[PDB]
């Protein structure tokens, strides 16, 4: 009966959008990572794609998050990767292998060398690997 009392705060882990119930963006804000918006804890589905609603001035409002910028994407290695902070800085001495499972955050970044890279780690980390690992 309270869309306050059943709401989490979930963690932005890429910048979102607000989109409405025909998956058109909605306004002009958007929620950064990584601040936390209040949603209703069951996903739904728009246009094939999973999305949280949002719960604003204590009811359940018409505008939607995308779950990739939440939840993210399971993806598997086809290579092994390096996880880099940036185009040239490592950021840490993993080595992931081929095989294994990585959840990965929201769309792709180009960086400055022109590879594209996906966030990765449940956390606030400058953790990176580059997309082409994912891909054969
Ligand atoms: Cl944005
Ligand atoms: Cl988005
Ligand atoms: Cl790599
Ligand atoms: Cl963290």
């Amino acid at each position: 009966a309270e869309p306050t009392v059943a709401s989490v705060s979930k963690r932005i882990m890429h910048n979102a959008y607000y989109y409405d119930k025909d998956a058109k963006r909605v306004g002009t804000d958007s929620v950064k990572r990584y601040n936390s918006v209040s949603v209703l804890p069951n996903t739904t589905t728009i246009n094939g794609k999973t999305y949280y609603q949002v719960v604003e001035n204590g009811k359940a409002v018409d505008k939607y998050i995308n779950a990739a910028n939440i939840d993210g994407t399971k993806r598997t290695l086809k290579h092994n990767a390096y996880v880099y902070a940036s185009s040239k800085k490592r950021a840490n001495k993993v080595v992931l292998k081929k095989g294994e499972v990585v959840t990965t955050y929201g769309a792709s970044y180009t960086f400055k060398n022109g590879q594209k890279y996906y966030k990765i780690g449940d956390n606030t980390d400058k953790t990176y690997v580059k997309v082409a690992n994912f891909r054969l």
